[PDB]
Parts: C-alpha cells; structure tokens; sequence
C-alpha cells in the first residue's frame, strides 16, 4: 500500500491562481497544499481561493480573486493576498481574526514555496508569499504550507516585474482562483 518515497510533505489539496498583468492574461499557477502537516493553514488558503466562506468581519469577501501581488522582490519572493484594503497592509483569515502559527517544521529550503506573510508571531491573515530562492532565515517565523506544482514560469515572470524596494512595476492581479477537485 506504500507506493513512493517523497523527500517532501504530501500534497493534500490543490488550488490555482490565474494571473493578469496590466489587464492581460498571464497564465495559471497551481499550488499543492500540505494539508496533513499544516491543516488549518492549508484550509484557510484553500477557502480563500474558492471564496466559499462569503464575507469577512472586515466587509470584504474572504476570496483571493482580485487581490494584487503588492510586493515583488527579485531574488527573494513575490507577495500578495491583501483581500481587504488591497494595498499590502490588509488581509483577513477565514477564522475571524489572525490565527496562530501552526508549525515551523516545513522550512524555506528552496524556491516555489507558499508561506504565510505575517506581522509577528500568530498574526497570519491572508497574505502569503512565494519564495523564489531559499530563505532559511525565515525559518521559525513564517509557516510554509504549500508549493508551486505548475506554472513556476509565471512566478518567475511576476518576479521580473519587481524592484528591490519591492514596489511592483506592473499591476499584477489574481484574476481568478479556485480549487482543483479531481
């Protein structure tokens, strides 16, 4: 019954983003979430791709659709998921408030990892980032909970529209998002 030998956590659920860059379709990015290892963090992110939880305490949809990549730093990461004020300071989780860091056991070992942006311990909302390099120094501070499984070429593309200050050089949007039931 045991069939393969993974050097990584198991992908429990799959979700996707569809990226628009300056109003133009830029492709899809597929993610696998580590629901066995960080379930509350994977579930939060998944229901934000569906919008299934409706309207948050802050008067916006609990829904990634329409949020920008508000901070893009080359040779580091791309970041978005501000679903309330949409400017990089907002964000809201599906748990009413910021929830605690689930686990620091999946580390920032290479590019293409999904991780929770925060403002300190137990401040996880909806802001995420995708690494584009190994970030061992974020270990113990940001909860890794998923990875890019298709479309890293597009993560690489959004990164190239960044700056070292991190201000984006184009309007990068999650034009649509959902779950891959299959």
């Amino acid at each position: 019954f045991a069939t393969r030998v993974i050097s990584a956590p198991k992908v429990t659920k799959k979700v996707f983003f569809k990226i628009s860059i300056n109003g133009e379709d830029a492709g899809t990015i597929k993610f696998g979430l580590f629901g066995d290892d960080v379930p509350k963090t994977a579930e939060n992110f998944r229901a934000l791709c569906t919008g299934e939880k409706g309207m948050g305490k802050l008067g916006k949809p609990l829904h990634y659709k329409g949020s920008p990549f508000h901070r893009v730093i080359p040779n580091f990461m791309i970041q978005g998921g501000d679903i309330t004020s949409g400017n990089g300071y907002g964000g809201e989780s599906i748990y009413g408030s910021k929830f605690a860091d689930e686990s620091f056991k999946i580390t920032h070992d290479g590019p293409g990892l999904l991780s929770m942006a925060n403002s300190g311990p137990n401040t996880n909302g909806s802001q995420f980032f995708i690494t584009t390099v190994p970030c061992p120094w974020l270990n113990g501070k940001h909860v890794v909970f998923g990875k890019v499984i298709e479309g890293m070429e597009i993560v690489k593309k959004i990164e190239s529209l960044g700056s070292q200050s991190g201000t984006p050089k184009a309007k990068i949007i999650i034009a649509d998002c959902g779950e891959i039931t299959e």
